[PDB]
């Protein structure tokens, strides 16, 4: 899929949302809301990886597709 970079820190403000570090690279999933984009996050437990989605501020994120 297509990738964004993180331009800034975010905290989350519902669980609906995500929470990036500035540099973070996520996955983009939706971008047809023009304030608010659908990633997605990654993580491991136990060698095995796991996603969470949510939004975060287009103008925090960067295409980089
Ligand atoms: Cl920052
Ligand atoms: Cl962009």
């Amino acid at each position: 899929k297509e990738l964004v970079l993180a331009l800034y820190d975010y905290q989350e403000k519902s669980p609906r949302e995500v929470t990036m570090k500035k540099g973070d690279i996520l996955t983009l999933l939706n971008s047809t809301n023009k304030d608010w984009w659908k990633v997605e996050v990654k993580i491991t437990v136990n060698g095995k990886t796991y996603e969470r989605q949510g939004f975060v501020p287009a103008a925090y994120v960067k295409k980089l597709d």
